[PDB]
RNA sequence: GGGCCCGGUAAGUCUCUUCGGAGAUACUGCCGGGCCC
């Protein structure tokens, strides 16, 4: 069984990232790659990225920047409130000071310090550092 | 069998609460469609 969508997306970056390259090609490019992706480059994970158009879920052309150290998804999608986030960042990200978790709010995709800057708490969908 | 999208829902979830419920709707689920492999 392939791995899910956003799963692939993280891998793939993370590893075309360590190994250097300045460019990864992301198959499924779902709505909610799109979003992820957008939070990664709001916080210089990442470089510019674009839509494919290729008649079928489409392709993400993402610039890599050497950047990132790793980042994957989190799974299950653990439900979290506006202040259970510390629990988690030091669950993933193990370096203090460095990394984001992005969540899934009911006010879109964005970074966990933009969830508690917003008082929502919301869906984990993956950490980068 | 897998995946993408549209509309609906609001069970899960999040916020608030007079703690009865109310509001929200991104994710999961559910209903109805379109489509790709």
């Amino acid at each position: 069984s392939l791995m899910d969508p956003l799963a692939n997306a993280l891998n793939h970056i993370s590893n075309c990232e360590r190994v250097g390259k300045k460019v990864v090609y992301i198959k499924p490019a779902s709505k909610l790659i799109g979003r992820v992706l957008k939070v990664m480059q709001d916080n210089g994970y990442i470089g510019e990225f674009e839509f494919i158009e290729d008649g079928r879920a489409g392709i993400f052309k993402v610039e890599l920047i050497g950047k990132i150290n790793k980042c994957g998804a989190i799974k299950p999608r653990f439900p979290v409130k506006k202040f259970g986030y510390e629990k988690f960042e030091k669950r993933y990200l193990p370096a203090r000071d460095f990394g984001i978790l992005i969540v899934s709010t009911t006010q879109g995709v964005m970074s966990h310090e933009e969830a508690k800057k917003r008082g929502l708490g919301g869906r984990l969908l993956a950490y980068v550092y």
